[PDB]
């Protein structure tokens, strides 16, 4: 849209009030021209035809309940964009400021969100399992991080490479949540998942076995469902990332935590410099070990804790 940049206000999925960057041109559009080539939010109007229509609003105030998912998809996209820019110096997912597009109100009772190869897609949920998925900052950041993975390492979506793929997304989803300081934790999707049940979440990085996922490589799922257990075997890596950052003792292996900033740097470097499309866990450990070495030195505590956390989850 060709118009004037402006700022609007509205309410997100959880009822919180926020400003959003909009563009005026007869109507007020969810078009943020302050970040790269733009952040554009579309309304799928309960269908599956994508992208739907660029969101247009008459007075630049977004307080209706129908608007809530849009507000949040637009804002958290802006937050994820800024995380990657300011913390890793990466401009959009392609590293060239490609425009970021999202569609909300996709389909009816749709209990998921995904990156489809060109844009973000968010369901509204059924009201029991999910509320509108763009309400979870980590959900948003997890899915946009898949777009960064596609442009960089190219992890294919199955088996161990697909599990690494999902873990990277949970890792960077979590670190965006800490960066925004938006009630942070190590769990995935607790702000939108099962609104009638307090304290639960889809997955846990700090204790994956709490929701059924493996937390050691000997426990790994070796079946064929879920593309080879891409959302299940990610707990092995999540657990490891959690030990690197927070530290802990896990199957008798003690790890000294080095913090989230270092975890992010070590994993951003492995992702963009040593991982390939078909990398497996073992290769991820090597990549991670090499990245810490590159950044902090071969005999640093940083290397010591990468190795100890892969050893605690059984990845050699
Ligand atoms: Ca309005
Ligand atoms: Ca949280
Ligand atoms: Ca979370
Ligand atoms: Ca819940
Ligand atoms: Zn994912």
């Amino acid at each position: 849209i060709t118009g004037t940049s402006t700022v609007g206000v509205g309410r997100g999925v959880l009822g919180d009030q926020k400003n959003i960057n909009t563009t005026y041109s007869t109507y007020y559009y969810l078009q943020d021209n302050t970040r790269g080539d733009g952040i554009f939010t579309y309304d799928a109007k309960y269908r599956t035809t994508l992208p739907g229509s660029l969101w247009a609003d008459a007075d630049n105030q977004f307080f209706a309940s129908y608007d809530a998912p849009a507000v949040d998809a637009h804002y958290y996209a802006g937050v994820t964009y800024d995380y990657y820019k300011n913390v890793h110096n990466r401009l959009s997912y392609d590293g060239n400021n490609a425009a970021i597009r999202s569609s909300v109100h996709y389909s009816q009772g749709y209990n998921n969100a995904f990156w489809n190869g060109s844009e973000m897609v968010y369901g509204d949920g059924d009201g029991q399992t999910f509320i509108p998925l763009s309400g979870g900052i980590d959900v948003v950041a997890h899915e946009l991080t898949h777009a960064v993975t596609d442009y960089t390492a190219g992890l294919i979506y199955q088996n161990e490479s697909g599990a690494i793929n999902e873990a990277i997304s949970d890792i960077f989803g979590t670190l965006v949540e800490f960066y925004a300081n938006k009630n942070p934790d190590w769990e995935i999707g607790e702000d939108v998942y099962t609104p009638g049940i307090s304290g639960d979440s889809l997955r846990s990085m700090s204790d994956p076995a709490k929701y059924g996922d493996p937390d050691h490589y000997s426990k790994r799922y070796t079946g064929t469902q879920d593309n080879g257990g891409v959302h299940i075997n990610s707990g092995i890596i999540n657990k490891a990332a959690y030990l690197i950052s927070q530290g802990g003792t896990h199957y008798g292996v003690s790890v000294v935590g080095i913090g989230r900033d270092k975890l992010g740097k070590i994993f951003y470097r492995a992702l963009t410099q040593y991982l390939t499309p078909t990398s497996n866990f073992s290769q991820l450990r090597a990549a991670a070990v090499q990245s810490a070495t590159d950044l902090y030195g071969s005999t640093s505590q940083e290397v010591a804790s990468v190795k100890q956390a892969f050893d605690a989850v059984g990845v050699k």
